[PDB]
């Protein structure tokens, strides 16, 4: 039901301190490969006046190596900032579609997020574990910073149906403001 290769279609609506924007997504990934790529447009809200790198791991661990489902999850910034996310996935044949909800606040004005000064998110390892009969994910992330040194903040996944997993993400390409991005990710699952 899962296929070699599938097309990604998404929106997200969303606010950073009040401030809101969406974007939509159009892509593609191979789900045993653990590969996946795609390109999103800023419908609304642009130029985002904020650092496009705490969106990015919002942008499905189906795309991983060796009815769908939802998650929501919580990102909490060393500096205070804290982020929540949904995201409703379904699949239509062979393109998963992604209902995205993103909402963002407490960002200092002069720290990294909104003076965009944030590089990329160092690779991690998410660690999943059951709990209430439902599979969390809890990773430290670290986003590195233009000026050299990193800027930590917690995940805390909750992944619900209707070990280990190494993630790295980088954006390839991005036109000044971030309207175009071209997105990549890798994922591999371990254990042990
Ligand atoms: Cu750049
Ligand atoms: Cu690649």
């Amino acid at each position: 039901v899962i296929k070699p290769d599938m097309k990604i279609k998404l929106r997200m609506e969303g606010a950073v301190n009040g401030h809101p924007f969406a974007i939509e997504g159009v892509g593609l990934g191979k789900p045993f490969e653990g590969k996946q790529s795609m390109d999103l447009k800023v419908k609304e809200g642009g130029p985002l006046p904020f650092a496009y790198d705490i969106l990015t791991t919002v942008f499905n661990r189906v795309f991983a190596k060796y009815e769908g489902y939802s998650w929501e999850r919580s990102m909490n910034y060393e500096d205070g900032g804290i982020c929540n996310a949904t995201n409703d996935i379904t699949l239509d044949g062979d393109c998963y579609i992604y209902e995205i909800r993103f909402d963002g606040v407490n960002f200092p004005a002069n720290g990294p997020v909104m003076q965009k000064r944030t590089v990329k998110w160092e690779p991690s390892t998410e660690k999943l574990y059951v709990r209430d009969g439902v599979l969390k994910g809890d990773v430290n992330m670290a986003l590195s910073l233009e000026g050299g040194g990193h800027y930590r903040c917690d995940f805390k996944t909750t992944y619900k149906a209707k070990h280990f997993v190494d993630h790295h993400i980088e954006i390839k390409s991005h036109d000044k403001d971030y309207s175009n991005v071209n997105l990549h990710e890798h994922a591999e699952a371990h254990s042990e």
